[PDB]
């Protein structure tokens, strides 16, 4: 069906333990769905929630990439200065080829909105033919980051296939 | 009893040999005192001088992080193109979690003053609960960097903390 | 002879298999010459063509740096999202000290021209006394990249020398 399969992974001890709801996952889904056309026809086919533990985060990025063959994986949360925030360190263990331009743009554009954006420690890269991008836990943030990436994201997914 | 303990590491073969006064060290200290309130009550409680040798740099960063439990270490010097400049490589070996946002802002703002800022090779990150940031050797640089980071550095330290 | 020896490595399956010409090499050469004065008298004394293979790329970056003692290697291509593009992964295995500010500037400046600049995965750094800078595969790009760095590239090369 979908030209590009997208999966969104929410990282949060609080959500994962049933102690709270996921306010970022829906919005993330909603932004991808709303931009399907500019993304060359992409659709979120899976979401999941892990806690702030690297091995849990690694296993999913691995599975989604190697086995389910997702084309785009966004992570939400676990990428700030909190002691538990380990999303980037797990992300960095699984990508094969880094994509610093995407990080640069996310940081450049979100700084225009607030200096607290410098607290984002996001990683991004390519494993196999999957693009993986770390994004922040705030709901407003995915929208801000996806607006920033949108001009090039379709061309990026196109190039990873060839 | 300061809320956040800051420590300042001067890196310079020259200074460490006694061949000259430390110019960067004290000024740096003076900047932090000056910004104490904006930093949520941070104060320098220790300095040290080392030469341009990775092992010595690693040892003090390690000991200040692991044993003295400093909240903020700023290195000054050893982060340019000169053959002996190895501060960032030392730093990279001791941090656990990178914080590229701090490098981006320092780099974005310093470029507005001069294109020679592109020669800063600063690294930065977190080891345990210690934030570590490489800053240049010029005395005026510390202050320009501190001004650039100041809007978010209070919120950074409070997040590391708990 | 030349105050600074520059070498240009062109990375491309197509070019290396004699299935197409090098349109980037020549511009790169041309830009360096046209910029000899501002680079404190530099000159391209070698070029080569390798395919998209990490070992073939490392071998030359290693040889030019360690044996020929070049002072400035530029690479052209293999630094985007295509499956075969491994120039940056090659480059990172050989440099000893990274130079994130050259990357920050090349990205910042080229983003002003187009958002597809975010797809550049360039790396850059120093091995021995050799500056290594990745650049994109378009001919226009080397010129845009070199305009961004030229203000400081002289001081950089002078600082590596001693």
């Amino acid at each position: 069906g979908p030209e590009y399969k997208v999966a969104i992974l929410t990282v949060s001890d609080t959500v994962s333990a049933g102690a709270g709801p996921d306010r970022s996952g829906p919005r993330a889904v909603s932004v991808v769905d709303s931009s399907s056309e500019k993304l060359g026809g992409a659709k979120v086919v899976a979401t999941a929630v892990v806690p702030d533990e690297v091995e849990r985060i690694k296993d999913i990025l691995q599975k989604w990439s190697d086995v389910d063959e997702m084309d785009l994986i966004l992570t939400l949360g676990g990428a700030g200065f909190t002691p538990r925030d380990v999303t980037p360190e797990a992300t960095k263990k699984v990508i094969e080829r880094e994509t610093p331009g995407l990080l640069f743009v996310m940081m450049q554009e979100s700084l225009k909105i607030t200096p607290f954006a410098m607290l984002s420690r996001s990683a991004a890269g390519i494993r196999g033919s999957t693009l993986i991008i770390n994004m922040p836990g705030n709901p407003n943030a995915v929208a801000e980051c996806m607006e920033a990436l949108l001009p090039a994201l379709k061309h990026a997914l196109k190039q990873i296939k060839g």
